[PDB]
């Protein structure tokens, strides 16, 4: 199909997304860059979608975190999310798509700006949200592995899928874990969707980048990087450590599994067969530039290897 401005897409219903794409690329993503608002928009896709429990309710990827922002943004696990919700709200008001569609569209567009990134499958047509998520549905960085895997499993994700989703932490920072050092990233390349997060979380912790007693924080290996306790444990626990290590210097697996599992997450509470595939509106991501490495001065002895079956791969260090 050909849209009014000459751009093409498989289904004509998708044409409405093109002015939305251009607006968010400039005005939410700072000119199609992989910066703060991409990272916050990607976090928003998960905090919207994981509000989904067969027992307790919540409609999953339904825009509830925007439609019922007064309730959801005050949940403790949603600390700091009000900023991206307030930034996205005027776009939803101006354009003619539902909040649930907008949150997943913005997350997919954002990720596509990141070198190494992927085009997350995107489907159009979610109805407006009809309930707020229950509290206590979003995993917290001081939750146990058992807790996190039980919560994610309740929403439909296996332990390997949790690891795959956490490739998101390769383009991510924290503002509320240690409020003395807001904006501190989880890996050394927060504007590159790469395996550095899976490498750097496996290094021996050395320091606290800000203060020393924050709930849900573990020691980091690097000044200028922050480590969550949940990531420390997921990299080391016998249920997940082998999958975690399998991501290291495995860019094709990171890409393939993150895209597939993000699509599953973006469809929680929805029926793909009732929606329209508009995946081809999402931009082509740039390539990695771009090689997996240990930080300068580090060696393989600094890796806390946690997979009994497979030795950690031999990486080189930056000079
Ligand atoms: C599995 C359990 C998870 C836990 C415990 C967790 C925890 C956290 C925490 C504590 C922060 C920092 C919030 C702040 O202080 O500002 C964060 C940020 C973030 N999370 Fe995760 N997360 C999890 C899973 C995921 C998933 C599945 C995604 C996929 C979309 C995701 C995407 C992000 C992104 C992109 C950020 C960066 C936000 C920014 O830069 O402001 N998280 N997460
Ligand atoms: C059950 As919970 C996700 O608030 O630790
Ligand atoms: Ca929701
Ligand atoms: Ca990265
Ligand atoms: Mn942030
Ligand atoms: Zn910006
Ligand atoms: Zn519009
Ligand atoms: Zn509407
Ligand atoms: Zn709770
Ligand atoms: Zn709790
Ligand atoms: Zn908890
Ligand atoms: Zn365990
Ligand atoms: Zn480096």
């Amino acid at each position: 199909a050909t849209c009014d401005d000459g751009r093409t897409t498989a289904n004509a219903a998708c044409c409405i997304l093109f002015p939305i794409l251009d607006d968010i690329q400039e005005n939410l993503f700072d000119g199609a860059q992989c910066g703060e608002e991409v990272h916050e928009s990607l976090r928003l896709t998960f905090h919207d979608a994981i509000g989904f429990s067969p027992t307790l309710g919540g409609g999953g990827a339904d825009g509830s975190i925007i439609a019922f922002d007064t309730i959801e943004t005050n949940f403790p696990a949603n600390a700091g999310i009000d900023e991206i919700v307030s930034a996205q709200k005027p776009f939803v008001a101006k354009h003619n798509i539902s909040a649930g569609d907008f949150i997943q569209f913005a997350g997919a567009v954002g990720v596509s700006n990141c070198p190494g990134g992927v085009r997350i499958p995107f489907f159009l047509g979610r109805p407006d949200a009809v309930a707020a998520s229950p509290d206590h549905l979003v995993p917290e960085p001081f939750d146990s592995v058992d807790s996190i895997l039980a919560r994610m499993g309740d929403a439909g994700f296996s332990p390997v899928e949790v690891v795959w989703l956490l490739a998101s932490h390769s383009i991510a920072a924290a503002d509320k874990v240690d409020p003395s050092i807001p904006g501190t990233p989880f890996d050394s390349t927060p504007e590159v969707f790469d395996s550095q997060f899976f490498i750097e979380t496996q290094l021996k912790g050395r320091l606290f980048p800000g203060t020393a007693d924050n709930k849900g924080e573990a020691q980091s290996p690097l000044q200028g990087e922050i480590r969550l306790q949940s990531d420390h444990l997921l990299a080391r626990d016998p249920q997940t450590a082998c999958e975690w290590q399998s991501m290291v210097n495995n860019q094709p697996k990171i890409q393939n599994r993150f895209a597939a599992t993000m699509s599953k997450m973006a469809l929680l509470g929805q029926d793909k067969t009732k929606l329209i595939d508009c995946s081809d509106v999402i931009p082509t991501p740039p390539a990695l530039v771009g090689a997996a490495h240990l930080p300068a001065g580090f060696s393989l002895s600094d890796v806390e290897q946690a997979c009994a079956a497979t030795p950690f791969p031999a990486l080189t260090a930056d000079p």
